[PDB]
DNA sequence: GAGGAGTTTCCTGTTT
DNA sequence: CAAACAGGAAACTCCT
């Protein structure tokens, strides 16, 4: 998975390897919050090699998923995004 | 090389 | 006030 939204996925479901950076608001509707903004867009840009990737252009990459429905977008919650249809291998029984 | 997908950068404005 | 959210645009990195 070296796509943005396929790295988010694998931190959220392995929680064993997880430092506090993100965590399920409702596992099962797909609802997830970034618990350490910066952080996790540091090991982000460290994926790729590159030292200078922020949360804000991070979340930028999230927000062209909306129109390609692998994130709905969701409002009035800061840092809570959520999977949308497009998206896989992040369920109870679809992991 | 050409052209497209998926970001990465930048920026300006709005909202929380 | 300090972060997030919003998108349009343009530059880049792979892939076929």
């Amino acid at each position: 998975g070296t796509h943005l939204w396929e790295f988010i996925r694998d931190i959220l479901i392995h929680p064993e390897l997880n430092e506090g950076l993100m965590k399920w608001e409702n596992r099962h509707e797909g609802v997830f919050k970034f618990l350490r903004s910066e952080a996790v867009a540091q090991l982000w840009g460290q994926k790729k090699k590159n030292s200078n990737m922020t949360y804000e252009k991070l979340s930028r990459a999230m927000r062209y998923y909306y129109k390609r429905e692998i994130l709905e977008r969701v409002d009035g919650r800061r840092l809570v995004y959520k999977f949308g249809k497009n998206s896989s291998g992040w369920k109870e029984e679809e992991v």
